[PDB]
Formats: structure tokens, C-alpha cells, sequence
């Protein structure tokens, strides 16, 4: 139903700042899970207690606030991109320019644009901080895989001047206008409170750089760490440092293991989450590769179906959540956690549960088939 699963998710003292839900993909519909059991700015969501899909032990998820308040910036930079006349010759390796890759993500509703995601992973920024971050949003899902094109492509010269905009290293188009806004939002924010913001940005730079390794694994945790280079989660966790206005050294070697859990558990819940999808894009040719966790589970260990491989790849997900809490309790009970950094923690598992909230209540991965009444 539409309405109960409503009513019941948030407080309904909070139901102005509610986002509705549209969607309920269950990605594990069809495995054999019969032997895997689950167990301010910012307000509490209940799934477990609504009649949602719910793959997860996690239990604490929240929504921003202030979300509406920064669709504007996302409106922004998509119709300026698709506008801007240097996007329409900035073709990637499969033609494709970045100005219909605007005008693609346009079509979709503002409600379940890709810079939703945000809304649940990022939920502790302000009004202000999270006008920023939905951009940066749209700053990745412009310049996604703009490595591949060369230094003298015309996307690779779009590319490396997007680079020189966020250093801050001559009539300026309005895009750049905003893009340089955006490199100013984050340097006032880092004056106020914090240095995620300069983060952000570099490791924004650090994403259009970096070229990730080759595309077969012969184990499971080859292919995760490459996977941590794909979803950007350097990126990601300066974002959410940056939402709280934290300055949490992220590379403290002390949070290296429950890091790195939480990029396991991003990437195998979202490969999870888009396996459909992405099983699709191979069967009608749309797309040349099939990269994700249930497909190399399948091969590694030689499941006859992708049912089966989402078993168990949805079987190492509660084992990472098992050692995430494990970790986690671990570092409270040593006393050597500061309150800034299980601030910053606590905000990391909000990115964990609000990644597989979305992914439930998203047209992204359901599709049309997965809506509500
Ligand atoms: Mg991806
Ligand atoms: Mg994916
Ligand atoms: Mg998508």
C-alpha cells in the first residue's frame, strides 16, 4: 500500500519535510534467502516498522531536512549543462555528450533524480552544505568516466578545465559562473567551520584523475577495491565529513578497517540493488561489460543462477554488517574514539543504511513495476 508505508515511515509531526515514497523494490525477490535471517537538519525514518523491503540489520536511517532547498542547484547545473554549447561536443568514449547526459537526467522527475541520493546518505548537512553537495552530485554524474578521453578530447579539455575550476588556479560562461560558486560555496564553509570542503573538491579532482584498474578479479576483494575507486568513496566520505562540518582526519589509520567496511558494504548493497539493471544493459547490448559483486560471486564460486549468487552475496553483506558493529563496538569500548570521529562514524553508518533506503524507494532500480498502489 501507499498509504500505510507513508504514514508510518516518518514522525508526522515531520511530515513537511517528508519526502513520500513511490517505490519498493525488493532485489531479493527471487534468491533463496530462506536461511539468512536480518537480525536539526535531520529526522528519524522507520523501515522496519513499515511493510518496506528491508535487507539490512541496520536500523538507524534519516532524511534531510532542507532537501527541497537544493534541488534548485541540481535544476541548475543540469539544464546549464545541457544548454551549455562546449557540453554538447564533450563526447565520452560511447559518443555520448554530456549535454544529453543533462537533458537525459532531466527527464526524470525531480523526485527520483539521482541527486535524491544525497537526501538519505548526507543527511546531517544544513540548509547551505547540502546546496553544495547536491551539486557536487551532479558533478559526478556529469564527469563519470571523462578519464577515459584524452588530455586534447574535447571532454578531456571540458574535463581538466573542470579540474583547474576546483584548485582555483577571460569571459566566463555562465556554467562556469556556477561551477565557480560551487568552488566558493565549499571555501566559505570550510571558513565557518571545518576543512572538508577543500576535501571535497579533491577528491572530486582525485575522481576525474585516477583511472581504475583492469575488469576481472580472481578474488572477491580485488574486485571491491576497485569498486571503492568507482563509487568515488574517497569522495564519499569527504562528503560526509563536509556534512557535518567535521575535520576528522578521514585517513586516520585507527578508522582504516571500519572504513574500508563501509565501501564493502556500499558496493556489494548497490550491486545488489542494480544487478537487474545492469544484467539488461548486456542482454539488449546497451552496455559492453557486466561489472558486479553477484555476477563475480556467480563465476567465483559456481552458482547456476544469478538467484543464487544474490544469496550469497547478500550473505556477505550481513557478515560486513556483523563486523562493522563488531568494529564499531570495539573502537567505543578501547576509549580511543573522540567525539568528533563518532560523530563522523555515526554519520558513516547513515550513509550505509540511507544507500539501501533509497535504493528501495527508487524508481532507479525498480523501475515502473515497483511502484505503490
Ligand atoms: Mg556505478
Ligand atoms: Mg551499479
Ligand atoms: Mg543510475
Amino acid at each position: 500500500t501507499y498509504t500505510e508505508v507513508n504514514q508510518n515511515l516518518a514522525a508526522r509531526e515531520n511530515a513537511s519535510w517528508f519526502s513520500p515514497v513511490r517505490f519498493a523494490y525488493d532485489w531479493l525477490e527471487d534468491a533463496p534467502i530462506e536461511h539468512l535471517t536480518a537480525v536539526e537538519n535531520s529526522f528519524s525514518i522507520s523501515p522496519q516498522l513499515t511493510g518496506l523491503p528491508w535487507p539490512t540489520s541496520f536500523t538507524k536511517v534519516r532524511q534531510n531536512r532542507h532537501w527541497r532547498q537544493s534541488l534548485r542547484i541540481s535544476t541548475q547545473l543540469l539544464e546549464l549543462f545541457a544548454a551549455d554549447d562546449t557540453s554538447a561536443q564533450a563526447v565520452r568514449r560511447n559518443g555520448v555528450s554530456l549535454a544529453r547526459i543533462a537533458s537525459h537526467e532531466l527527464q526524470t522527475d525531480e523526485e527520483d533524480r539521482f541527486t535524491k541520493f544525497a537526501t538519505y546518505i548526507f543527511p546531517e548537512a544544513n540548509e547551505e552544505r547540502m546546496k553544495l553537495l547536491a551539486a557536487t552530485i551532479v558533478y559526478i554524474i556529469i564527469f563519470d568516466d571523462s578519464w577515459e578521453m584524452h588530455s586534447e578530447d574535447t571532454l578531456g579539455l571540458v574535463r581538466d578545465d573542470f579540474i583547474r575550476r576546483l584548485r582555483g588556479d577571460e569571459h566566463q560562461t555562465p556554467l562556469q559562473q556556477l561551477i565557480n560558486s560551487t568552488v566558493q560555496g565549499f571555501k566559505d564553509q570550510d571558513k565557518t567551520m571545518g576543512n572538508g570542503g577543500q576535501e571535497v573538491l579533491d577528491r572530486l579532482i582525485d575522481f576525474c584523475e585516477h583511472v581504475p584498474p583492469q575488469t576481472k578479479f580472481a578474488t572477491m576483494g580485488d574486485y571491491l577495491s576497485y569498486r571503492l575507486i568507482d563509487v568515488a568513496f574517497p569522495y564519499l566520505l569527504a562528503c560526509i565529513k563536509f556534512s557535518l562540518g567535521s575535520s576528522v582526519n578521514v585517513e586516520d589509520p585507527k578508522l582504516a578497517p571500519i572504513l574500508r567496511l563501509v565501501s564493502d558494504h556500499v558496493s556489494l548493497v548497490n550491486d545488489l540493488a542494480s544487478y537487474d539493471k545492469e544484467k539488461r544493459a548486456y542482454d539488449n547490448g546497451s552496455a559492453c561489460y557486466l561489472i558486479n559483486a553477484v555476477d563475480v560471486a556467480q563465476r567465483l564460486f559456481s552458482l547456476p543462477s544469478a538467484a543464487e549468487a544474490k544469496a550469497l552475496t547478500y550473505s556477505m553483506q550481513l557478515l560486513v554488517e556483523a563486523q562493522i558493529k563488531t568494529e564499531l563496538d570495539s573502537l567505543v569500548a578501547g576509549g580511543i574514539l573522540s567525539c568528533e570521529e563518532l560523530r563522523f562514524l555515526d554519520a558513516a553508518l547513515l550513509m550505509a543504511s540511507g544507500n539501501v533506503f533509497y535504493s528501495v524507494v527508487s524508481s532507479r532500480y525498480g523501475g515502473k513495476a515497483a511502484k505503490l498502489e
